[PDB]
């Protein structure tokens, strides 16, 4: 059934983001801004999300992906929002600012380099907001 399987890919999706968003929660409330660059949160989700997009590409339509991507996107921009103020970094140009550039550099590189996430939408420069 149509009206069903709109339902359950609904169900499957809040619960791929919540695992995710347990990891960052988990990752980012102890993520503290020094090198070596990239650091070992951000490739602890890069390989997380390296991992979670081969299993999902199995199994989901390019559409669906792409939508828990953004999702998974959003959801680490927020968790990232909320360390950085809480440890005082912000966009001022300064190492401390650089150091998590190098990070989220790295992490967009990561995630536009899957298969059909290259235009994904992964600006982030709203968490120093």
């Amino acid at each position: 059934l149509d009206s069903f399987k709109e339902e359950l890919d609904d169900y499957f999706k809040e619960k791929i983001v919540k695992e995710f968003e347990k990891l960052c929660k988990e990752l980012i409330s102890k993520y503290e801004v020094k090198k070596p660059t990239p650091s070992p949160e951000i490739k602890k989700i890069c390989e997380y999300l390296k991992k979670k997009h081969e299993e999902l590409k199995d199994k989901y339509p390019e559409e669906f992906v792409k939508e828990i991507f953004k999702k998974m996107w959003e959801v680490f921009k927020k968790e990232l929002s909320k360390q950085l103020k809480k440890l005082g970094v912000t966009n001022d140009g300064g190492e401390k600012y650089k150091i998590v550039k190098e990070d989220l550099n790295y992490l967009v590189d990561v995630i536009k380099s899957l298969e059909g996430l290259s235009d994904l939408d992964l600006n982030w420069e709203e968490i120093w907001n």
